[PDB]
């Protein structure tokens, strides 16, 4: 549904959205689910990962 | 907590995550939150926002 921006976000990458505080934000229905900051105990590598693709052990 | 993953994910960026299927995952505490694929009504821009910088209407 409808959100708003509390902060001013400047984006840090290719796919993020930069915004400022007051904005209306809407949002989208997207296959890859909620984005999680994730640590790969089988590489050790870490970064973010879509919710979708995993489940709880 | 831990999780594993259902697929194949290949990174498309620079912060995201590439795993195989079957890798233990662990959830990182980020300040930033969840990260949900995001509309502006004031800008018409999309893209990735931080859950913990937004609220309900």
């Amino acid at each position: 549904m409808t959100f708003v921006a509390l902060y001013d976000y400047e984006s840090r990458g290719e796919t993020d959205l930069s915004f400022k505080k007051g904005e209306r934000l809407q949002i989208v229905n997207n296959t890859e689910g909620d984005w999680w900051l994730a640590h790969s105990l089988t590489t050790g590598r870490t970064g973010y990962i879509p919710s979708n693709y995993v489940a709880p052990s």
